[PDB]
């Protein structure tokens, strides 16, 4: 088919659609609801599962259940009736008649992926898939050929130096700090003013405060400081019901975990760490064009004042000679579908897709040894 | 052809170019690097591997790896390819219309000889060709006639004693210390400091170290007595990844093996015991003009303070009648590339080339008979 | 004094003892490990750090580093606590009442020496101490006089080949691969099944299980073969908390690293390859006793059947006349410690230690004049 289905499908959100355009056009949070309650009435829809959009406008009587946990696929049932969401109410194409690319994070169990294909290949009938790691694929949005890339998702945080059409695959780290973790921090926190939130459907509603009042402190220290005086950092957002709620340090003391994991019991080092970590693993005459190119991917990077802190933290420890740069695009979100896309229309990338016959006769195991 | 090639070869440089000329116009290293990545990412140029600069400027992915060791040519194909690019990728002239002039060390295997003739006359399909000894051309570059060569180059260093036109073949001398073992001897001695340099690609990073910042030292005991007060020698330099690296005693301790070889455990003699006694094997109503005319070549021979150590050494062994001069032109290191430039566009040297006939007759036995 | 303390220093472990035994009486972990949370009880022994077992008996807890990196002290402080450790509360012996013999890897920076001694002098005032390399102790085990060692630890393998008393320096080879690697490498290769660790306190277990359950195959490609029909060789280990983990080819895997170093990415050759460099680079009438004495050293040559397969690598590249052996005796682990205390028994010896009035004059630089 001349055009195929991406479909990203990360830790917290699913973004889908077709090969060659800018910007998806089915995107909705990867829950699967199921009600909980006695159901009274009769004659209305007793739908089962709710599944997108239509389970988080009734969150307030389901019990949200996240089919992916860290990258890792826990019921695969969900992600059965998500992706059949995704292809059938979502973007009315049959899969049979279109090949699909998939997104994957690095340094993951070797079953995910002969699962996945199986049951792309079984349940669906598609006629070709592939599966590449995210990073990658960001690079590729970015349309360049050298650097390193800091995904940071909702479930995974992961790193991939690439050089002039290379891959090191032993300066590859990955820690599992993501939004997942910041948002439960935020939960914890939030009950010294008071405000205690506990089950999913207020779990929602915290990640959504978090997603539009919480911003990155240049420096910790001089923010507390200055927070003390609590007179021009309390906010207000407003809840469903209508209760008004105000936070002060939390604004900025949610993010920072990211830079300093100790706070939450991890014992591990900092983004920066470890992307600098990444970045020595290296050898020594490519270190240069790592430091000149640093991209920053993921959802969880779009914090306000994320590269001018990152900057000064990895500044702080290499070399006064080198110069430091990180790549801050405007559309972070969507970097890893947008190069997913600019892959699939390529014409030199259409020889490597895992035909069904091949399927048919190498059995699962394809996929070890065709992608990656 | 009225211009006629001269394509010097040594064991770790290519300097070609056009007689009649003063300096080569294509000069560049003698590695050929290949990758051992994944190579990850489409699109991209796959080249199987790369020569030449295109390789150093690149050699943090590749594994170089040197073609000629000791003036012995190890792998062909590599040499196919370094000729290859030095004609057309880097000369822009066709081989088939030109004769080439060529260069190596004496006293060497039978067989390099043939297999470049051979290759030559088959590959490339060039109408003439000659093969001549360095030490000779680098007489003929100084406008001389009497006195003895010292080329020390990258991979064998010698000794050709000439008179008035005529050579001694019996007082032809060859040690195998050059710059390669050089380098390998500051890597093993730079680690007492605590760098540590293991890779090929470091190794281009030491020898670049040596190349700028070693000199040769008058006295050793007492450079190590004022280096003892260790402020006035040490220097500093800069890696690509923006680490500096200090070095004291290196400087002067390095180049001094060559008058010393019992540092790097091979129990020979040095290079001015080895002139020394390639002069005493010659008659003795000849041994004044040798005295009298020192000649230094080749590219290792740069290191500041070489001469004044030498004269002290040579003189400290001839009988004190007799004068010593060793001549150190601003131009060694092109100097076999000079003479062979000089004695391509003589008029007298045009009869004693190698036609295509004559090797489609005598075989690849014409050299050994029709070339010295 | 008439009994001396051999207190060798490894990378990994800490093994002391006196002069004249068999087997040292003090082992354990070269670990200092410090206290990461809250602290709330009151009233018990708040002790700032724990050393050895007792750290290895709360790793739960603590954050346990190792001074020694790659043979390198970098923390000075925790080695003196460990030194300090080793003589009171492990050896219960003063030690200005006797001398101290200690090892040390070669090639390695000369600051390390001297700081040593200066150590040693100071801060526990012995009366006399001597340094000296692993492999001529190991040599020393065995009751021979010819043959190479190779010693293979914990951060650093190294070898000496060693004529009828004499040591050639020149073919002393260094490769930074060594157990830590292998550590690293098993727990990389790991997460593939599922199962990931990440904190010190579970890379412990990742070594524990690497300890017991890895072994190293004579055949790669045909134990994969087997493997792929993973019915044979696939066993299980008991993690503290409770639960099973299963593993199958990675038993052999990981092991291999040592003898295919791409593996983990590095650009050096396998221990078998060095090791045979190392002997080619003797004379020619020496490499008979060296291929006839095979001498195996270190606790990572404990693999089982590590000698059938380098033995046959070794053979595949001598040629064919020769006869290869390889000893590999029952006490690998100690034989460093079992050669020192030989050599410091021993009456010749006695005359070679380095007095404190010699050092008071001296100063700190005596060791290099007066111990290699
Ligand atoms: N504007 C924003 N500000 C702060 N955090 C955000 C914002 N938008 C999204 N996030 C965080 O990003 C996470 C979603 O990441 P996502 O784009 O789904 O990555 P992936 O698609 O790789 O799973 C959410 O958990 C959310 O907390
Ligand atoms: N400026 C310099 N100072 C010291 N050594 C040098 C310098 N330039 C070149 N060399 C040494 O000379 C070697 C190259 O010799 P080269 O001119 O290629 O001889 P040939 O052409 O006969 O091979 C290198 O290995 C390098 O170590
Ligand atoms: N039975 C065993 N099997 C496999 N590996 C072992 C075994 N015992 C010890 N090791 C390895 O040996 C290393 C310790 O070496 P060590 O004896 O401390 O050398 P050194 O004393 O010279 O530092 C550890 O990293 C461990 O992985
Ligand atoms: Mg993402
Ligand atoms: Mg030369
Ligand atoms: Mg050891």
């Amino acid at each position: 088919e001349t055009t195929a289905l991406v479909c990203d499908n990360g830790s917290g959100l699913v973004k889908a659609g077709f090969a060659g355009d800018d910007a998806p056009r089915a995107v909705f949070p990867s829950i699967v609801g199921r009600p909980r309650h006695q159901g009274v009435m009769v004659g209305m829809g007793q739908k089962d599962s709710y599944v997108g959009d239509e389970a988080q406008s009734k969150r307030g009587i389901l019990t949200l259940k996240y089919p992916i946990e860290h990258g890792i696929i826990t019921n695969w049932d969900d992600m059965e009736k998500i992706w059949h969401h995704t292809f059938y109410n979502e973007l009315r194409v049959a899969p049979e008649e279109h090949p699909t690319l998939l997104t994957e994070a690095p340094l993951n169990p070797k079953a995910n992926r002969e699962k996945m294909t199986q049951i792309m290949f079984e349940t669906f009938n598609v006629p070709a898939m592939y599966v590449a790691i995210q990073a990658v694929l960001s690079l590729y949005a970015s349309g360049r050929t050298t650097g390193i890339v800091l995904d940071s998702g909702d479930g995974v945080t992961h790193n991939v130096p690439i050089y002039e059409g290379y891959a090191l695959p032993h300066a590859i780290m990955r820690l599992d700090l993501a939004g997942r973790d910041l948002t439960d921090y935020l939960m914890k926190i939030l009950t010294e003013r008071g405000y205690s939130f506990v089950t999913t459907a207020e779990r929602e509603i915290v990640r959504d405060i978090k997603e539009k009042l919480c911003y990155v402190a240049l420096d910790f220290e001089n923010e507390m400081a200055t927070a003390a005086s609590s007179s021009s950092l309390e906010k207000s957002y407003e809840l469903p019901d209508g209760q008004v709620i105000t936070i002060g340090n939390e604004r900025f003391r949610c993010p920072e975990t990211l830079f300093q994991p100790s706070f939450i019991g991890m014992e591990s080092a900092g983004i920066h760490e470890t992307t600098y970590n990444s970045i020595m693993k290296c050898d020594i005459d490519i270190r240069k064009d790592l430091y000149a190119n640093n991209v920053l991917s993921g959802g969880t990077t779009m914090y306000p004042g994320i590269a001018d802190r990152m900057q000064k933290e990895i500044t702080a420890l290499a070399p006064s000679t080198m110069k430091i740069k990180i790549i801050a695009p405007p559309e972070r979100k969507y970097s890893v579908w947008i190069g997913g896309s600019i892959l699939a229309s390529l014409s030199t990338f259409q020889q490597m897709w895992i035909s069904k016959q091949e399927y048919d006769e190498a059995g699962p195991s394809i996929v070890h040894r065709k992608c990656f």
